[PDB]
């Protein structure tokens, strides 16, 4: 125990899709990651929020979190807080940072969908494809109540359907024209913007990282390859442990074979990039990011808690 991560403000992980802070009340979001954070002397909180649901919105995820962090200010008496995204929580967060602007100090995501998902686009052009629309009714209601199962509270605002459609390429330029900010480059340049954003006499401070595990290879007429450099081929034990692992290689392949690049499995290269870009180098599936599943990952894969403990430091020491 220390003050390693004892930054001035209180950190507040932003769960993404399908999250809560503890699936079931049992398995933790943020695997060994809050534990970590509180033994090198860090404040933090959890945030609960719909598993699926859009950002902007009444009852939308953005108001929810919003209302989370005053409960949290008022709590601690802290006058600001730390956001700390994960995927669609990294949208989340940037939605409280533009509403206000007075409440955040920083702003980091991790592998958080800035563009949308190329995937997010293939499973809503899927579901188009019925022409009786019975799909989108059935599908809805069989992942709505797979939400307020696993809720830890068992939360009754679920939407899968908004949260689909939230996440494809095309709704997330409108988000992004609707909430801008200082931190994201040009539409299509993949390019990230500056280190730091001014809302209004309020000065943010920008991070983002995102894993670029799954990597395209060969092809031929129409169909390229991808490889997992994650793992040790083949013989990885992880391939056995976690079965995310496979599933998001192959989830992967589909985002290669539709132009995304280099990708964690869900989410670019390209679409990650925000704020001051630490790196995206990381040798990580969507799910490693949160040290998933239960701490499993590739044999090249980095140390996601440590990662974290640092960035913690590294807010300590911006004076945050
Ligand atoms: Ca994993």
């Amino acid at each position: 125990a220390d003050n390693y991560a004892a930054t001035r403000y209180p950190i507040i992980l932003v769960h993404g899709l399908t999250g809560t802070d503890k699936y079931a009340g049992v398995l933790e979001y943020w695997y060994g990651i809050q534990e970590d954070l509180q033994q090198r002397g860090a404040t933090v909180y959890v945030a609960n929020l719909s598993g699926f649901q859009s950002d902007d919105g009444p009852n939308g995820r953005g108001e929810q979190l919003l209302a989370y962090v005053k409960t949290v200010l008022a709590a601690t008496g802290a006058t600001k807080v730390n956001l700390v995204g994960h995927s669609q929580g990294g949208l989340t967060s940037r939605y409280v940072a533009a509403v206000a602007p007075d409440l955040v100090a920083s702003v980091t995501t991790i592998g958080t969908p800035h563009r949308g998902s190329e995937f997010a686009d293939f499973v809503q052009g899927v579901l188009a494809y019925d022409p009786t629309g019975l799909s989108s009714t059935v599908i809805a209601a069989f992942v709505n109540v797979f939400g307020i199962l696993t809720s830890s509270s068992n939360n009754t605002n679920q939407d899968a359907l908004a949260a689909l459609k939230t996440l494809t390429t095309a709704q997330a330029a409108t988000y992004n024209q609707n909430y801008p900010s200082a931190g994201l480059g040009a539409p299509g340049s993949c390019q990230t913007g500056a280190p730091t954003e001014t809302v209004g006499g309020n000065t943010h401070l920008l991070y983002s990282w995102a894993g670029t595990a799954i990597q395209p290879t060969i092809s031929v007429f129409g169909v390229t390859g991808a490889t997992d450099t994650s793992t040790i081929p083949l013989v990885d034990p992880a391939n056995a442990l976690d079965p995310s692992t496979l599933a998001l290689f192959g989830t992967g392949t589909v985002m290669v074979n539709r132009g995304s690049g280099q990708n964690d499995g869900v989410v670019s290269k390209c679409s990650a990039l925000y704020g001051q870009v630490l790196s995206t180098s990381y040798k990580w599936n969507h799910l490693d990011e949160i040290n998933q599943l239960l701490g499993v990952r590739g044999a090249n894969a980095e140390d996601p808690v440590a990662v974290i403990r640092t960035h913690a430091n590294r807010l300590k020491l911006a004076g945050v």
